[PDB]
């Protein structure tokens, strides 16, 4: 059951995409089968970024290898992150559907598809325009979505500025056909607030909580968060899984600042210290409270 | 300090190349910077292999980004494994030379280049043809080489069948310019229940040699070399090379036994006993030869 197909970026330097997601999932006892959508020198925050990008043909080629070897029924979980390719984003829906069919033919429980719609952050799109719409279409097929507040804003067309606006953005996701939505953080300038929204019933259960806001811009935080969320949600209800994943991020951001990745440090300095405290990836030193809304 | 550039394969399914190497090195506290020479569905033993292979331009393009962002002096270790491309094998020499330069300019400890000359196993050359000659050239620049007995044999032209012949093959690597050689295992006609390893350390022109055995476990495994070289880089960071070989051998013995108790089934269970990757249940004896 602890087998994930993870479709995200690969970077040589630093910690984003599959490099960031893989180590935490492995520590939690998951086999991570990674399809690397790009193979780049580093994340898009650096003045230079070089390397290879998948086209649709490269993606369907990997899929043929997985299909022919009868590996598709293995994937209890599908996790998508950085793709930044309209054709490959569109193709994920067929990939997930083909996995669901292979699992049913093997008498396995249905897969769970976690979609992190990786498009941008700090108010800037760092992925192409056509990709926004392809994510709206893919999200109709996702079980869980983990947008940052920028992505939630551009998908729903609702400016996520507060709890109320986060809820309207999350209701859009549910109407779209995504049952479970985490808006991972949004605007007490010393804390960030998050929303978990679960639509069955036609009813929606909603939860909130807060985490300390650390001064500085981090990269890879969403990627570690979604990987952590898959790992905890395998054996926790989603509210607890969110709280534990928030706790993991707090430990990792604090370790990064301690090793000298403050607000004013270099991009290299601010790379998440994903490997520094492996025990704290499985067992965070705090678990954020995730409290029902009325 | 604990920063490795790892030039090996990526596979979606299973545990070879950077999939065998990365999790152990991360558990030991190393940042692993991976260049994925291929991105394939699975290792070469399955009925179907699909995926992307780098060309030279793809490799030198990645290098361009690493150079441009000033990352090259970070690499205290360079670890190469599966490449299976003559042009990239030859390019590694320039990549190491540029890292050596960047670290010397910055007054850092000399980089250590661990070359695993990945070409074949089980008597079969699963990699291309003139890759062999390219590895003989690259090995002129290696600090540590970790061939299997097949690779040691094809590179040196000595059939490695015992300790005498392992020493002849190692001596070839020393003459080519690699000071430190691990021939990871060979069978012995005269000792069928054991695999023997050799560690050979050329200095004065003197050579210190060490040997020992592990049990010869039934069956055929993949990823064993890749986890061995990664573990060796990890242990050799703080341990003398003899004790480092001993611990790496112990790690592999725990993994093979953990694989035996659990092709899809004979994949190395690399992530199943994270404790055993750092602190193996036992270390192999690695004893000096007189
Ligand atoms: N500056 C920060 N201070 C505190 N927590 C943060 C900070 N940046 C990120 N996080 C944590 O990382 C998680 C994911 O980060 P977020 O910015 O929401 O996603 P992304 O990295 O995808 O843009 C948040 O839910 C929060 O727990
Ligand atoms: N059948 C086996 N029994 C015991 N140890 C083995 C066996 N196969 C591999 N090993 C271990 O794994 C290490 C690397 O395997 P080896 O076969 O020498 O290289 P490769 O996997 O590159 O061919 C060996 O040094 C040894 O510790
Ligand atoms: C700022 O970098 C964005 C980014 C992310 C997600 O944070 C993931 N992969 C790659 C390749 C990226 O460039
Ligand atoms: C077992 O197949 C051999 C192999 C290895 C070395 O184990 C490494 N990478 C790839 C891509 C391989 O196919
Ligand atoms: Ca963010
Ligand atoms: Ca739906
Ligand atoms: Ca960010
Ligand atoms: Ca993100
Ligand atoms: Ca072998
Ligand atoms: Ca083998
Ligand atoms: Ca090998
Ligand atoms: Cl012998």
């Amino acid at each position: 059951d602890k087998h994930v197909l993870s479709i995200q970026s690969h970077v040589t330097h630093g910690y984003v995409g599959n490099k960031a997601a893989t180590f935490p999932l492995q520590l939690h006892g998951f086999d991570v089968d990674a399809i690397n959508t790009v193979s780049l020198s580093n994340h898009s925050g650096y003045p230079v970024i070089k390397g290879h990008r998948m086209d649709l043909e490269e993606f369907t080629t990997i899929m043929e290898g997985l299909r022919a070897n009868d590996f598709l029924s293995d994937y209890a979980y599908v996790l998508t992150g950085y793709i930044n390719n309209r054709d490959i984003v569109r193709q994920v829906a067929a990939t997930v559907a083909e996995i669901r069919e292979a699992r049913q033919k093997q008498g396995k429980k249905d897969a769970v598809f976690f979609c992190d719609p990786v498009m941008g952050d700090d108010g800037r799109l760092y992925c192409k325009e056509e990709v926004v719409e392809a994510y709206r279409e893919l999200l109709t097929h996702a079980d869980v979505a983990t947008p940052n507040y920028f992505e939630a804003s551009i998908l729903s067309t609702v400016e996520v500025k507060d709890l109320a606006s986060a809820i309207e953005a999350a209701n859009w996701f549910h109407t779209q056909g995504t049952p479970t939505v985490v808006i991972k953080s949004f605007a007490d300038p010393t804390h960030l607030r998050f929303l978990l929204s679960c639509r069955d019933t036609g009813s929606t259960k909603r939860y909130t909580g807060v985490v300390p806001y650390h001064e500085g811009r981090y990269t890879g935080t969403g990627d570690v968060f979604a990987a952590s969320l898959v790992a905890f949600a395998h054996s926790d209800p989603m509210d607890l899984a969110v709280g534990k994943a928030m706790g993991v991020l707090q430990d990792l951001i604090k370790a990064t600042i301690e090793r000298g990745g403050s607000g004013k440090a270099t991009l290299s300095s601010r790379e998440l210290r994903v490997t520094s405290y492996p025990d704290r990836l499985q067992h965070p030193s705090s678990v954020a409270l995730v409290t029902p809304l009325p």
